[PDB]
This record gives C-alpha cells, sequence and structure tokens, in this order.
C-alpha cells in the first residue's frame, strides 16, 4: 500500500458537502457545479481531470483548506491509479452524487418514476430530467452513451450508460428515492391505522400492503425496506396523529360515559399529576391524550363526576345546597364530609354548574330525608308533593333546611316532587316488606312510571302495596296499577321469586339471601330443607354463640341457594372467610338470633302437631318478623279462631281489633294479612277440613261431610242458573253471522250499527261476568275433593253401608259437577270469543 494523496479526501469530503447542502440552497447550487464538471470531463485524461478539480479552488477552500497544500499539475498529491478510487471512481461516484443532489429537493412524480423505471430505463429517464438531476446528455457528460430504445410495442427510452451511472449505483439512488418519497407519503397521511400497519408489520407482503394503500408504487415493492430515518418520523408520526385525535374525541367520550363510569373515574379525578388522571381514563385517552389537555379535562369530566356522585350520595347536603354562589357551594365541597380538598372541584364554575349541580344535589337530599325530631318523613316528603307554587314550596324547603331556596326554578317543580313521591314509595314498601325496598326493584319501578295522579291515590291508600306483592297474574295488578300500565309482566315474575324468600322461616335469612348479588332461585323443597335447616338451629340451645354450631345453620342453607361464591356467603352471614369464627361487627346474626328468639314457642306447637292444616299458619306465623318474643299464650290464641273464621280479614279482626290502637299490633296485623293471602288461607282452612274428615268418630266425620255438601248446594244454586240460561244464549248468537245487522229503531245511519254495538258489547259483559263466576267454582270444587279422602284411608271407626254410600255419594257428585261446570266455561267462553269478533266487526263496518 501508499495512500500519500488527496483522492479519498476528496470523496469523503464530497460526500460531507452533499449532506450539508440538505438546508443550504445556494451550496447546493455550488456543489452541482463542482459535479457538473468534474463529470463534464474525460475521466482518464489526468492533466484535464486534476484541471478541472484545481479549477474549483477557491470551492475546495471554502469547505476544508486541507484539500490543496505546479503540483496542481503533477500527479504526485492526486494519484491517476489508486487501487480503491480512480478519476474513473471519482467521475462514477461524482455522478451518483449529482442525481443524488437533485431529487433531494425533488416532487413526488419524480421520486416514484425513479423507482418505477428499471436501470437501463432509470437512465434515461435522468437525461429526461435535464438539468434537475445533473446534466446527463450524449456530449455534456463523458461515458454518457447514446439513447437506445427498446423493441416493444410502446418503444420505452433506455439507456445503458453502466461506465457513469452503474446499476449499483442506481440502486443507492433508488434507495434514496424510496426514503423521500415515503416521508412525503408519512407527512402527509392522517389515516392512522395503514400507518400503524407499515410500522407494526413483520413481513415483506404487508409491509408492502401498508405501503401501497400510502402511495408508495407497486413497482418499488422489490426495494421497499424500512430505514432507521423513516421509521423514525414514521413513529412520532402516528403520535402526533393520535393525541390531536384524542384530544378532539374526549368532550365526546366524557358525555358517553355511564353513571358507574363516571363514578369510577374518582381516583383519577382526584390525581394529583396528568400521569395519574390519563391512567385513569379509557384506552384512546389512557396513553394518547396529551398532558397539556388535563387542566381543561379535569373539568370537563369533573362537572358530569360532579353530577353523579352528588345525585347518588348520603353525605349531608344542607350547606351546599344552601352555597351563595359558585365559589361558596365550591369551598363546601371541599370540606372533608364530602367531596374533599381537590382542585378538580374547581370546575363545578357558575355557569351552567351551581343549577344544574343544585338540582342534582337536592336528589340526594330528597332521598336522604329522615325521620328527624320534629318532622314524620312521610310528612317532609307528602308537604313538598303537596304544595302547588313555588314559593308554597321554598315555605316547606324552608322547613327541611334551605334558606334561601331563591335559586330553586319553576321548571323543576314537577322533577323534584316526583323524587319526593318516589321517595314516599321506597319507605311505604320498606314499612310494609320484611324485605328491602331494594328487594322489590321492579314493583319500585311501575309505580315510579304511573301517572301523576295514580301515584298520589296509590299513596293515599297504601295498603294496595302490600296486595301488589301478592299481585301475581297481571289482572290482580292491573286492578291497583293501571289499565295496561308500564311493567307487569317483571313485577309479576319479581314477586314469583320472593314467594320462597317471603315464606321462609326467619325474616334475617329472608332478607340478605333474597338481597345476594347474584339472584337464586328456589323450588319449595329446597326452602322446605331451608325451614328444616332452621328447626334443626331451634333445637340447638348455642346456635347463635358457639361459632361451630352458627356454622351448622349455614351450611345447611349454602348448600341449597347451590351455585355461587363461598366467602360473600359466609361474611353477609357475619362469619370469617374460613367459616371459624364469627366476623367482629355481627350484626346479621344478631338479628337472626333476636328472631329465632321470638320463634322458641311458636317452633314448639310447629314441630308437636299432626295437625298438618294449623302447620301452615304457624308456618307463615314464624316467616314474619316480630319484634317481641310471642309468648306460648299468644301461640294458643292464634290458633283458636282460626277454625271459626271465615276470611284472612275476618282471622286478624278478631285478633286484633277492627282498628287496633296498639302500634306494634297494627304493624303485625298489617304483616299478617301480607301472608295470608285468600288463596294461601284457603288451602290452611280445607287442609284442616281434611282433618276432621280423617277423625276416628264417624260423629265428625259425618258432621263435616254434611257441611261439605251443604256447601256443594250452595256452589249448586250459582252453577244452576248460569246452566238453565247457557243453551238458551248460543243458540241465537252461535249460528250468527257477522257481515249482517240488526237495525229495530231511530236515528242516523251510523248511530244504527253503533248502538247495536252498545247491545252486542253488552252480551260480551254478560258472558264475562259469568265467566268469572265459573272460574272460582272450578277453584272450589277442586278445593272440596282435594280436602276430601278417597273411599280408602279414612282412619275412621266403623261406618255403616248408609253412610259409606252417602261419603261416595259425594265425590261422584263433586267431580259430577266439576265434570258439568267446565261444558259451560268453555262455553261461555266460545261465546265471549265469539262476541268480540262481531263486535270488531261493526267497528270495521259503521
Amino acid at each position: 500500500y501508499i495512500r500519500m494523496a488527496k483522492n479519498k479526501e476528496f470523496f469523503d469530503a464530497l460526500e460531507e458537502i452533499a449532506e450539508s447542502a440538505k438546508n443550504d440552497e445556494t451550496l447546493r447550487n455550488e456543489l452541482a457545479k463542482v459535479l457538473d464538471d468534474i463529470l463534464k470531463t474525460d475521466p482518464s485524461d489526468p492533466e484535464a481531470f486534476r484541471k478541472i478539480v484545481a479549477e474549483h479552488q477557491e470551492f475546495w477552500d471554502e469547505h476544508d483548506p486541507s484539500l490543496m497544500e505546479q503540483y496542481l499539475k503533477s500527479d504526485d498529491f492526486l494519484n491517476s491509479t489508486d487501487p480503491t478510487y480512480n478519476f474513473q471512481k471519482l467521475h462514477q461516484f461524482a455522478a451518483e452524487q449529482r442525481v443524488k443532489l437533485g431529487l433531494e429537493k425533488s416532487d413526488t412524480d419524480t421520486l416514484v418514476a425513479i423507482l418505477k423505471n428499471n436501470p437501463e430505463e432509470c437512465r434515461a429517464y435522468i437525461e429526461s430530467k435535464k438539468p434537475g438531476l445533473g446534466n446527463f446528455s450524449e456530449g455534456n457528460v463523458h461515458g454518457w452513451l447514446k439513447e437506445e430504445y427498446t423493441p416493444t410495442i410502446p418503444p420505452k427510452a433506455i439507456n445503458k450508460s453502466t461506465g457513469v451511472l452503474s446499476d449499483e449505483a442506481i440502486k443507492r439512488i433508488k434507495e434514496q428515492a424510496r426514503d423521500l418519497l415515503l416521508l412525503k407519503l408519512i407527512n402527509s397521511s392522517g389515516n392512522t391505522q395503514l400507518l400503524k400497519d407499515l410500522r407494526d408489520a413483520m413481513s415483506k407482503p404487508e409491509a408492502e400492503r401498508a405501503a401501497n394503500a400510502l402511495g408508495f408504487p407497486t413497482e418499488g415493492n422489490g426495494v421497499l425496506f424500512l430505514s432507521r430515518e423513516v421509521v423514525d418520523a414514521l413513529e412520532e408520526r402516528v403520535e402526533k396523529l393520535e393525541q390531536e385525535a384524542a384530544k378532539r374525541g374526549f368532550d365526546s367520550y366524557v358525555q358517553s360515559l355511564s353513571h358507574n363510569a363516571l363514578l369510577a373515574k374518582k381516583n383519577g379525578l382526584e390525581s394529583t399529576t396528568a400521569a395519574g388522571f390519563k391512567n385513569s381514563l379509557d384506552e384512546p385517552y389512557k396513553t394518547y391524550l396529551p398532558e397539556s389537555e388535563w387542566e381543561r379535562a379535569q373539568g370537563v369530566l369533573g362537572a358530569r363526576y360532579l353530577q353523579a356522585v352528588l345525585s347518588s350520595g348520603t353525605q349531608n347536603l344542607k350547606d351546599a345546597l344552601n352555597a351563595k354562589d359558585a365559589n361558596a357551594l365550591i369551598t363546601e365541597l371541599k370540606k372533608p364530609a364530602l367531596l374533599g380538598p381537590h382542585d378538580y372541584i374547581d370546575k363545578a364554575v357558575t355557569e351552567e354548574n351551581l343549577g344544574s349541580l343544585k338540582k342534582n344535589m337536592m336528589k340526594s337530599f330528597i332521598n336522604n330525608i329522615k325521620d328527624e325530631t320534629n318532622l314524620k318523613a312521610l310528612d317532609a316528603l307528602k308537604a313538598l308533593d303537596g304544595a302547588k307554587n313555588l314559593d308554597k314550596f321554598k315555605e316547606v324547603l324552608g322547613k327541611l333546611g334551605i334558606t334561601p331556596a331563591d335559586w330553586v326554578k319553576d321548571t323543576d317543580l314537577k322533577d323534584m316532587k316526583q323524587w319526593a313521591r318516589a321517595r314516599q314509595f321506597e319507605l311505604e314498601i320498606n314499612r310494609v316488606s320484611s324485605l328491602g325496598s331494594g328487594a322489590h326493584s321492579k314493583l319500585m319501578s311501575t309505580l315510579t312510571k304511573l301517572p301523576v295522579e295514580k301515584q298520589r291515590e296509590i299513596l293515599a291508600k297504601p295498603q294496595q302495596l302490600r296486595h301488589l306483592m301478592n299481585a301475581y297474574e297481571s289482572h290482580v295488578a292491573e286492578h291497583y296499577l293501571g289499565k295496561n300500565a308500564s311493567g307487569i309482566a317483571e313485577l309479576l315474575t319479581e314477586n314469583k321469586r320472593l314467594e320462597g324468600f317471603r315464606a321462609i322461616h326467619n325474616a334475617e335469612v329472608a332478607r340478605v339471601l333474597a338481597n345476594f348479588k347474584p339472584e337464586i332461585t328456589l323450588n319449595d323443597k329446597q326452602v322446605a330443607a331451608i325451614n328444616q335447616a332452621l328447626t334443626t338451629a331451634n333445637s340447638n340451645p348455642n346456635t347463635y354463640t358457639q361459632a361451630t354450631d352458627y356454622k351448622i345453620l349455614i351450611d345447611a342453607i349454602k348448600t341449597q341457594s347451590g351455585s355461587v361464591n363461598q366467602k360473600d356467603f359466609y361474611n353477609a352471614f357475619n362469619l370469617n372467610d374460613d367459616g371459624r369464627a364469627f366476623t367482629s361487627s355481627t350484626p346479621r346474626k344478631d338479628e337472626m338470633s333476636k328472631q329465632q328468639q321470638h320463634n322458641q314457642h311458636i317452633y314448639a306447637e310447629y314441630n308437636s302437631t299432626s295437625n298438618s292444616g294449623n302447620k301452615k299458619l304457624l308456618a307463615v306465623l314464624l316467616s314474619i318478623e316480630k319484634p317481641v318474643t310471642f309468648s306460648k299464650d299468644i301461640v294458643n290464641r292464634f290458633l283458636r279462631p282460626l277454625k271459626d273464621s271465615e276470611t284472612p280479614q275476618d282471622y286478624a279482626d278478631t285478633l286484633f281489633g277492627e282498628n287496633p290502637t296498639n302500634p306494634a299490633n297494627k304493624k303485625f296485623k298489617d304483616d299478617l294479612l301480607r301472608e295470608l293471602t285468600p288463596t294461601v288461607f284457603n288451602e290452611i282452612k280445607n287442609d284442616l277440613r281434611k282433618q276432621e274428615l280423617l277423625d276416628t268418630n264417624p260423629a265428625h266425620v259425618m258432621t263435616a261431610i254434611k257441611a261439605l255438601s251443604t256447601e256443594l248446594e250452595s256452589i249448586k244454586g250459582i252453577t244452576g242458573p248460569i246452566r238453565t240460561n247457557a243453551d238458551k244464549l248460543k243458540f241465537i248468537n252461535d249460528i250468527d253471522p257477522v257481515h249482517l245487522y240488526n237495525p229495530t229503531f231511530q236515528g242516523t245511519a251510523r248511530s244504527k250499527a253503533a248502538q247495536m254495538k252498545e247491545r252486542y258489547e253488552g252480551l260480551s259483559r254478560d258472558c264475562g261476568l259469568v265467566v268469572d263466576q265459573l272460574r272460582r267454582q272450578v277453584v272450589a270444587l277442586e278445593g272440596h275433593l282435594k280436602s276430601l279422602p278417597k273411599e280408602g284411608e279414612f282412619k275412621a271407626a266403623g261406618l255403616t253401608l248408609e253412610q259409606k254410600a252417602e261419603i261416595k255419594k259425594l265425590r261422584t257428585d263433586l267431580e259430577a259437577e266439576l265434570s258439568a261446570v267446565r261444558e259451560d266455561l268453555d262455553f261461555y267462553k266460545k261465546i265471549q270469543g265469539k262476541l268480540e269478533t262481531i263486535v270488531k266487526e261493526v267497528d270495521v263496518a259503521a
């Protein structure tokens, strides 16, 4: 080797200078000449060549003096045959370097065309862009050949000048072109998913499609390879787009948030830095929101979170509802009792907020109205429901603790009275049900959706809430609710699910099992075994103080629920997670004990008796919560009058009174009539009328076989006339056609048919009545011959041939009526329907 020369030093200098001409527009115009000349020269003419490189000495000395030192013409300092850097190389390299300098600022269409064209076609293309990408025409640069052309049908210009722009040189030119075309495409795409497909690809075939979709050409794909410069710029483009996307989308997303969602953002909103705040959002905003937005976004999401948490909370809101302006409402909400000292609440701003906020705070207030010392809750609420003026309101909102209340609008008066009524219901159902008002969510909805007036009615007559919890067929609900009122379907199925718990043998186990987070669903055989578990528990004299014996009661129930987390079960009954021992704060078990202590004497009969009629009356009794212990003498006083009482109401009255004076009684009468439905009371009754029919005296058997036969004759006298009129009322209106008419009076052409309508729908309302009546008799008749044992297992001393032929007379007569009445029920319904189709053809006709 040697090296005593400037040949590398010029390669290396040109290369640097070209880089610094990226952003120095005049230096490129200088460096283009330096090249434009070096190019014009013949390479293999060491005189002429070194003449031309020397004759730009002023431009050489301008970058680096250490290129220059009679010695210029001497090829001592400048090698003519360097193994790595000739004149042939420094000409070839200066050509590459020329076209590279030119495309650095050239348009998208050129950039494409260089990628589009093959090396041959690419050289000829460079000639057509003259002097843009150098002066590459014949004669103007030495190596440069004549343009040849292909033999293809549309001929394509090619230039086979490898001596100056080598095949490896035009690849490097395409390399540089690609990059710049991409940066052009990247900086101009708003389409973020495409950009991402490119950055996140892991194989040429989708690096392709991603590129091709941005506008990179199909022809370029061969050389498509991400440099680290294009990557770096791509990566920082998406982060730009996502941020200004997320900044824009936020104010919408906040409005999109559900109530529970809003509520979950608290830890976020209280965050002392933007990282935290941001970390509590959902994923677009969780990262790509910019921190600059934060202070603003605290407010936008804040004032929605102030609406949500103030609306739904239990905190005391007197002072904050009485706030003077926003500035005072703020200093109130920052108080530790409320939302705490946090910057976010300094976006509860006077403008839109403190109206909106106070209306929302008023919902909380009303819902946490409490039996205070001078005022009942139901009075306070009904005061608010009652009053008519805005000023008649402010008068009571005086007494509730809100002065001035001059902020209270007129429009809102209807909304906030609904909150007053809704709350009234909440309480009145809590008063009526052993269970929670929560346990009747669907019932609590349907009342809140009855129109303004009916609400006030059902509230003035609260006893029907009782009847509604015992409404299981839609017509029963309708009779108290409305015509076809909203949400009945759901109400009924609530009542069907609750009946298990409502008839469970202890009111604590009722409450918690009914109000479990996943919903449980029972069979009667499940609740049998649950009530069986509680009898073993009442048998055990330390179920509620020995933790291993409290477990025997829970372990028994557990199994019957059947399918949930063990732990919540145990905690919800005040035990630790294991079972091992009681949790320190022990209220659920405490009331269980208080209940199951009152079921001492009641259980004492429940176990003794074979009277599987009034077993059921005890079962309902111990399934109702009691203030007090219910002695052995009151169990006797409960069981006495049931035989002689005909209805549930007549049963209550003779126990307690017409309007029993003593509050603790009045409540238990109300609570007793809730569980003694007309339906279950009959079940008790004709169960205990099985009893007198199971007796060992024929004295008693027959004294109740005759009774029963008297009630059958009653039933036959209601059915009698309904039978004799039946054959008549059909034969007339069954063969009857329905295009026709019957005109027999005066009036208008349309009012003839209209009042012949009134006459048919009069008959439709007679049949309906009959239908209802026969419905009751089939229920009754069934009721009776359930009560009758069946030729066998009579468990009685000798029955004579007249006695045993009389009881068999009864069965057959009972079944022979039941069977018979069905004829008519069927038939009367046919006539029912038959009219409905005649009445609604007079509608479409007249």
